[PDB]
């Protein structure tokens, strides 16, 4: 929110608190997931990812990442169960990634950084619209999935192949008839905790659900992410890499596990 924040030395995560003081708040994201301290929670309900009727619309370079946007005017693609009360509707997904394969994720697992992290963003339908949802402590649910470099992910290739058409900030392209189920791992085992948006405005509205099993993507797929630009057309080229916030203090939170 507001202008001029980014991921450089002069406007990156260490600077955000000056315009977004909640950056130093009590439930900021991402965090390190200490797997030995997370506790199994038998009260968690089964997690339900219901994306069969998902209706993708468009892909946009917003100068911070790229978003694949969905029709959220009806319950076409929803997340329910797990730690969640009620129904959360899919609005968009995006990624965070590194300049090198050893960094890029926002969450870490026993301090391990993955090459990238996928965020599927959903809003609680009891609040009527996304903008109202971000005024509520249970307004959003983000499903986070780690990416490691190995074999190609077939379900990612349609995304990689459109990126040359959205190289610079402000560009968009049609992205209809995409199935986001092709981005999931086999297992839905997860960790969950209460947190925030990981970019400005850093609002403390998110139930995080982070899957334990990473997806594998090829070196060639992640290399195509790294050819995007932060800048607009006609401006000095600034590669879109290292668009991740580091782990923040856990403070008075417990991370729960869905699995023993
Ligand atoms: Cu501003
Ligand atoms: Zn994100």
């Amino acid at each position: 929110m507001s202008h001029h924040w980014g991921y450089g030395k002069h406007n990156g995560p260490e600077h955000w608190h000056k315009d977004f003081p909640i950056a130093k708040g009590e439930r900021q994201s991402p965090v390190d997931i200490d797997t030995h301290t997370a506790k199994y929670d038998p009260s968690l309900k089964p997690l339900s990812v219901s994306y069969d009727q998902a209706t993708s619309l468009r892909i946009l370079n917003n100068g911070h990442a790229f978003n694949v946007e969905f029709d959220d005017s009806q319950d076409k693609a929803v997340l329910k169960g797990g730690p969640l009360d009620g129904t959360y509707r899919l609005i968009q997904f995006h990624f965070h990634w590194g300049s090198l394969d050893g960094q890029g994720s926002e969450h870490t697992v026993d301090k391990k950084k993955y090459a990238a992290e996928l965020h599927l963003v959903h809003w609680n339908t009891k609040y009527g619209d996304f903008g109202k949802a971000v005024q509520q402590p249970d307004g959003l649910a983000v499903l986070g999935i780690f990416l490691k470099v190995g074999s190609a992910k077939p379900g990612l290739q349609k995304v990689v192949d459109v990126l040359d058409s959205i190289k610079t900030k402000g560009k968009s392209a049609d992205f209809t008839n995409f199935d986001p189920r092709g981005l999931l791992p086999e297992s839905l085992d997860y960790w969950t905790y209460p947190g925030s948006l990981t970019t400005p405005p850093l609002l403390e509205c998110v139930t995080w659900i982070v899957l334990k099993e990473p997806i594998s993507v090829s070196s060639e797929q992640v290399l195509k992410f790294r050819k995007l630009n932060f800048n607009g057309e006609g401006e000095p080229e600034e590669l879109m890499v290292d668009n991740w916030r580091p782990a923040q203090p856990l403070k008075n939170r417990q991370i729960k596990a869905s699995f023993k």
